């Protein structure tokens, strides 16, 4: 054929874009990575998703894991393969070793193979093959060069058939060598690297496509999360930034905070709150999240730092009430520490509840506290992410970043966040008389007006309660500012022009 | 012979500079790299573009890949090597084992492969060789020294017929040892060394020439692109100081602006807009893409920081439709995220951008937006690149840098890119009776005279003011001034009223 390289559609979510398509029809796909990578998973996945989307049978070959288990560990993701080994749409070659005993399994085992599998093929009819760890086998008595002929053996046979397969391969340090004997990378067409990587105590599961002869695929490591419904990718990079907007404005739960933002947030932008520890992030998400629900809107709250309780308590002695917003299911929250997870995890906990609840509002409480030791690198690919999804989905997100020092914010945000976000409300303490007082500022906007002023704001049973400025002070920002105005009125004056000393 | 060494061009962009003419002729060239490198696309595009420019025959020996699937990888760049091994100017030859299962197939295999080589050479009367993974042929039982005897014979064979060969090897480690068994480096008279350097879940991909045995080269590497057109080297070395300059004015979209300038910018500068977040930029930025369709000419805005619709949003509420100009065909924005991509491919992507579109103004929305997890050197040289590229296809750009700190900031830009731009101007916070205010100032003008005070300025539904300076206060540059009293400054009167 004069076109080039077709691709088929693995359907499984995200790596249709990484690849740009699929995998190379015709060709076999090298799917290497270290234990408990997800190897096993992408191989079913890629066969299921063959035969429920596009009707396209399938042939898997296993060489360690019995049928049985493949079919009782596939029931994790609600994939009854066992149906579709009997509707013939699926069959599971066992390769496996019996547990008793034979001398020489490796010279014309491997050559029988390749005709068991053709069988296999012709009388299945099957587009899609999966061959689970082809590792195994060469662990008798080969070694590297032995491998390489009779790998290439193996690739090149399937090529004839017409076969677009998916291989497996183990590994044993997650940077070192990209499959066992160092040879499996040059050998196929295409080389996919799932890691498990390390980094602190955490683990991070990303997915890399090394090379795909003959066509383009998204270079790197994209970070991927195994779930009850198969492998899940976020392309965090073929996100096209066409995000819809509009000038529809929506409240912020407080008057005066719409008009000092020139009628209100925006329903199409993401709105930042920065300030030291106490100052007020927590109120303002709390009262941003009640008027959706007012609205008879939907909206969630994502806590990291506050108990369901805590949350709930300290809100209702601010007189509103999440119970009943929650009672008639218009208010959902979530609560999680940020160590139960990583941030490839989260952001996934996250997109999943935008999808069931899908609200109208969206209130992380505390992005701070998702930069807990977390790389500034691998931060701010996740804030991209919930922001970029957000924007697209059309959700007003309200966003906190408890800065690290208290009075003497020479930086909006330490983890240079400022640019992604549209609307910056800062607040911080100002010390007056020997006294803390609170100092709410919006800071920008990007399409509307917006108040300049730095006007001081009281909290009570009530909460946010907006008043004027510092007219007479310079050096808000420091913290300590300073009384001026050197004159004064009423009544008055004579006129005794002289020194009198 | 009695002349230095004629180098045979291989047109693989960048490539001829950093050899400085291409491969030396009648000699090998080892080529080696990890997997997914570029090692097979190199020696391929060698072969294709001698047959196409230089009507130079070329054989390609192929070890592993089918011939037939060899010609459909080419497709990818629109290349028919069918068509060219049907027209006896390519030949593929297929030494890749018998998908069988024989042994005894190799009892003289080196002494019958170059006697099939050689055959080839003369039948086609090929210029170019390029040897194919010739590391997939040792995977039969040979050790490290057996190599070195194998290859030595096919190495000089080649140069005894006179024929200029493009030899592959693979690897594993990136900077380890440069071949597989340590012994293909010194065979070859000329090592080219393909990466895939990883760095923090991303692949930038580098050529370097370690060594050309006679000549001089480009040292160390150089970033690279595997694309549609094949692969496209940055030589930012070879892009020498050589870049015409003119003392012709254009205008910045704010007509203020350009007498603070002194009359408008400078058409052959680089204008940057430092200033921390929520100052202009954006506003400055759109003001001045506005400015080329007025005056019928092109100009290109990549953001790096909002969407396509919500700088319309944003534009729309500052005047200026950016539909129209649009629609025009004078105008193209292009919006893509950072992390789209690597420094490498947003240097080719803008490059490419310009050829199409022919632009005359260029304005790239946040260059602090494009440090995002780049190191510091490897995006430097990216500024570099895309300054050096308007300067000398002579146009007029205007850049953003996102100053992290607000109020307080001591350095210009965080990545100190400051000596490498034209025009410096800066936007700031001034905290003026318990408020937000704005402030506009031109730092430096290389070849103007320009206004030296910092003038405050407005923002409102049909764009910037720029007004008057803070004169009656000092310690602007911190952000929080002082009111100097003021001053007094005691309504006249004639003793005043007390002092009492
Ligand atoms: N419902 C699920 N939720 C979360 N994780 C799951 C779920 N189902 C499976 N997994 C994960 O899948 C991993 C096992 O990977 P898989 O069986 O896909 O191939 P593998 O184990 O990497 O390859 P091999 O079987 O050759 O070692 C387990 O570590 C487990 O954490
Ligand atoms: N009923 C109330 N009356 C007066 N002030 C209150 C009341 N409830 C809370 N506050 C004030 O609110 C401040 C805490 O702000 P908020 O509850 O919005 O969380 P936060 O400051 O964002 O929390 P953190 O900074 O720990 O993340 C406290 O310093 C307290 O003075
Ligand atoms: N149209 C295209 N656009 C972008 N990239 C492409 C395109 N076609 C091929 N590539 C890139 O070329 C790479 C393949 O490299 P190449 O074909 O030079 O062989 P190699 O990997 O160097 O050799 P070996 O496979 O023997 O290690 C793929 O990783 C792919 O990213
Ligand atoms: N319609 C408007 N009326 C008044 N002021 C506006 C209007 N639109 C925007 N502004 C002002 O412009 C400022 C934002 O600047 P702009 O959007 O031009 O780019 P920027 O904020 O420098 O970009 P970045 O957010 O990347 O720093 C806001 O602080 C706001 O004060
Ligand atoms: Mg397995
Ligand atoms: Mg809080
Ligand atoms: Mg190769
Ligand atoms: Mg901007």
């Amino acid at each position: 054929e004069h076109q080039a390289i077709a691709k088929m559609r693995t359907m499984i979510e995200g790596f249709d874009d990484i690849s740009h398509g699929g995998l190379p029809i015709g060709r076999s796909t090298l799917v290497s990575g270290t234990s408990g990578t997800g190897k096993t998973l992408f191989s079913i996945q890629f066969l299921y998703n063959g035969i429920i989307e596009f009707d396209e049978p399938g042939v898997f070959v296993t060489f360690e894991e019995t049928p049985q288990d493949i079919i009782k560990n596939a029931r994790s993701f609600g994939w009854d393969l066992a149906k579709l080994v009997d509707e013939g749409k699926l069959f599971i070659l066992d390769a496996s070793p019996d547990p008793e005993g034979q001398e020489v399994v490796g010279g014309f085992d491997l050559s029988a193979l390749i005709e068991r599998i053709n069988y296999a093929i012709q009388k299945y009819r099957a587009r899609r093959v999966s061959i689970d760890s082809v590792t195994s086998v060469f662990q008798q008595y080969d070694a590297s060069s032995v491998v390489r002929r009779e790998l290439f053996r193996l690739v090149a046979r399937l090529k004839q058939i017409g076969a677009t397969t998916v291989m497996t391969t183990e590994r044993i340090e997650e940077y070192g060598p990209i499959a066992r004997y160092g040879v499996e990378e040059f050998v196929s067409d295409n080389v996919v690297i799932l890691r498990n990587v390390l980094e602190g105590e955490r683990r991070r599961r990303t997915l890399e496509i090394l090379k795909l002869r003959g066509t383009s695929h998204m270079k790197g490591e994209y970070p991927f999360t195994i779930t009850d419904h198969g492998i899940n990718i976020f392309p965090l990079g073929a996100m096209r930034l066409t995000q819809r907007s509009s000038n529809v404005r929506v409240s912020s739960g407080v008057v005066r905070l719409d008009e000092m933002c020139g009628g209100g947030f925006f329903k199409d932008s993401i709105i930042l709150a920065t300030g030291a520890t106490g100052t007020g992030k927590t109120l303002l998400v709390s009262r941003f999240v009640e008027n959706a629900c007012a609205n008879k809107e939907r909206a969630i709250l994502f806590a990291y730092a506050e108990s369901r309780a805590q949350l709930l308590r300290n809100a209702y002695s601010w007189g509103m009430d999440f119970e009943e917003m929650e009672r008639q299911n218009l208010l959902k929250i979530v609560c999680a520490y940020p160590e139960s997870a990583g941030l490839e995890d989260h952001l996934q906990i996250i997109k999943s509840e935008i999808n069931d609840f899908k609200p109208a509002r969206i209130a992380i409480d505390s992005l701070s506290a998702l930069a807990r030791g977390v790389s500034n690198n691998a931060f701010r690919q996740f804030v991209i992410g919930v922001t970029g999804y957000a924007k697209q989905e059309e959700i007003t997100g309200l966003f906190t970043n408890t800065s690290d020092q208290f009075m003497g914010a020479h930086s909006i945000t330490d983890s240079h966040i400022s640019t992604i976000t549209d609307t910056i409300i800062l607040l911080q303490y100002v010390e007056i008389r020997g006294e803390m007082s609170r100092a709410i500022n919006v800071f920008k906007m990007r399409g509307s007006w917006h108040d300049k002023a730095i006007r001081e704001f009281m909290i009570s049973d009530k909460g946010p309660d907006i008043k004027d400025s510092f007219r007479n002070f310079e050096r808000i920002i420091s913290g300590s500012p300073t009384r001026i105005t050197v004159d004064e009125k009423s009544e008055l004056s004579r006129i005794v022009r002289g020194v009198q000393e």
